[PDB]
């Protein structure tokens, strides 16, 4: 098992941004050899990061995807297109997209098989909000969003998994390392596997990465803001490799 | 005003197929002077698509759009990288945003507001279903979306509309040329404005194109499935060049 | 003249057993039982009973608040059409805009109610209504046109259902005339009632039912009092 | 011992007025009045008045099969708590399953339902249950205790709320007691009933009461039959 780092860019950076970010990256990233190193950056710009992940240690991630190979669904992106830039990981049902745009958990549960057809690692987004949290129904919220995701999943093994609390407020620790832990050994029981990872999608910044890495459970990060600053994400990196 | 005739090639093509449709299209499309020509291909080949529009007289379209210059919206694309890209359109509130993806009027209303804003000429989608239709609410159907949709837009004449009928039965003809003529004109009247182009985007086809372009409020169409071969969406454009 | 007017009182979730005793004691004995009118009084569900006792043998209508498109079966909290009927109620109301935004009634329930009520009898009244952000947009009439076609189809006979407009707003009669005389083209007939359910009191029940497409009202909180009720009638007898 | 039993019929959309009548004077003529047992009858939103009328002066207390939160107001269609309770109506069912997929019920509306009949004395039966797809996929338990949370989120004595359990499936006595035994741990306390509402009859009363999560049921159409509740009651009475 190698740690899952990945870094979640959502819909920013301009082409020049990206640029630049993979310079300074590249230029600098040690290629840890027990770190998979997972960037995501915006759909359209995948082409352009696919070229500069192509000579990399780097692997080439997905924010979204969809479930059919092609067809009538305008404004998709198609799986096929993935495998052709060399993505080896693709964020399926990020809070993101449930909360915004029509994800279900019956879609998620079909994108998880696709990508596992095609071969592409899917990261499976779970993580209950903060109403969910205080009336003490966190693991259930999780263990339902995860039987509906991979029901009918003959290999979980093939998936990993990125436990991302919803919190409308920030806090910088959206969780205690502790309660990390746990909700992680829960999952992993859900899971019924010891090579998913399980990657706490949380908010982790340079400042907590090496308590939360710590944690037996926690298999890498999935990072969101923290990881638009190369120098702030490599390190966190540093801090992984200790 | 110029026809505008669009290519929706929804969730289709490798990169390869993209490469060959330019291949046969660019050797072979006459770049007429009363035509703006669009073609709108999947949203994570935009990138390659543009460097084969940069020297053509296609314009690059795309076939959706966050409302957002840039924040936390997972596997969404951003209004300044169609910019850097070159992209002249952008197809709004297809039907099929809406079925699927949580795509809502008011959404539909802060995309048009962003795409004008960078000067992204869009393209609003608008169509009753079959059932609306047969109930006799086809018009009525369309203002609410349209008025909605165009609510608080002071400069309605930079907005293109695509009239896409919604039918879950394919009919080649999902509606009568007089019935579009009709619709139209109606939608003509909703937007007050002789300079938006309302094109047709239910059923067109080689065999019925003349007919339909021949309709005075017609003014151009959005091509789904038809625009996928190339040498058939260039049939069509030599209909509408008459 | 081909036309009976229907004033109908909707009371809502208001009313003890004993206010609605000293209502009905007070209104049965002093309403002079006008030919022109269907007087029509809906009190809550569960005072069915109560109200229906108190006005057979009285030219009182009684109305219910809502029903269920079955007649009997598993639809805990529902009321049956069948008690309905043997309870006497000629009127039913159907898809309040109350309803609607609490209690999900989507135009598909509301016509199988429709279908339902004719069925057996009880002449619905459908309540249809744009909000304030549509009036705002200028999409009231095609609104409305939505919520009654889609609340309508299949059904052959329009004429044996009435209509209720009421503009949905937090708690002008050539306005109100202007929307009537569009709905009464949807409606495509002239026996259907087209009844108005916004703001009407005593100075303008008069000038409103002189409108030849509002064919009467339905009365909430105003109606509550027996003798602001008993007022509204007598300016509309002129 | 610290605990009555609390035995209920929903008798869901059910029942004329005359087939109330023959159902009640056979039954509390004929019922024993067990002191471990609460009895408990829930007939149609109308037809409580005359089931109180029946009840007054009896062991039955008179349950409700839905009411509203607020006491008075423009709920067009719903049932006043203060109706209930001048009624003599002890018990409410809130958030039956129908109620939740066909006229929505939300966990929310259930929430402010349990508050109101708390603040009026009136005890309320919350109903939660998970599908067949919840309990193929084998996440009953993790669906009830977000029923329940959301249900009950801000109340808190708990103990003055009972709990009906019903699988929710179209149209084993272990396995209910597991799950009941879990609902009381959610609960957190003793005093609630946990009363079980899927398939109840004269063959198996017996063996589902002797559980101890088990602490009555909620019969449906079994229960229409006052014949047929009398011997589940007794069987119940060992």
């Amino acid at each position: 098992m190698k740690y899952l780092i990945g870094a979640n860019f959502k819909m920013y950076k301009s082409h020049k941004d990206l640029q630049e970010y993979f310079d300074q990256f590249v230029n600098n990233y040690a290629c840890f050899v027990n770190i998979d190193l997972m960037i995501a950056p915006m759909t359209v710009c995948l082409g352009t990061a696919s070229e500069m992940t192509k000579d990399s240690c780097v692997h080439l991630g997905a924010q979204n995807m969809h479930y059919e190979d092609q067809g009538a669904y305008t404004g998709e992106t198609s799986p096929l297109i993935l495998k052709e830039l060399g993505a080896e990981y693709v964020i399926i049902g990020h809070s993101e997209r449930r909360q915004y745009f029509g994800e279900t958990n019956q879609m998620i549960n079909k994108k998880l098989k696709s990508a596992l057809q095609h071969g592409i690692r899917p990261i499976l987004c779970i993580g209950e909000n903060l109403e969910q949290k205080e009336l003490g129904i966190s693991k259930e919220t999780l263990k339902i969003q995860l039987r509906e995701a991979l029901q009918g999943i003959d290999t979980l093994d093939q998936i990993d998994v990125a436990y991302e609390p919803v919190r409308a407020i920030g806090t910088g620790k959206s969780a205690t390392p502790e309660e990390v832990q746990d909700i992680h050994e829960y999952i992993r029981s859900v899971l019924g596997n010891e090579k998913s990872r399980i990657i706490y999608g949380g908010s982790v910044n340079d400042t907590n990465a090496d308590i939360l890495i710590a944690q037996p459970a926690v298999n890498g990060f999935l990072i969101g803001s923290a990881s638009l600053d190369p120098q702030k994400f490599l390190k966190i990196l540093d801090v992984v490799s200790k």
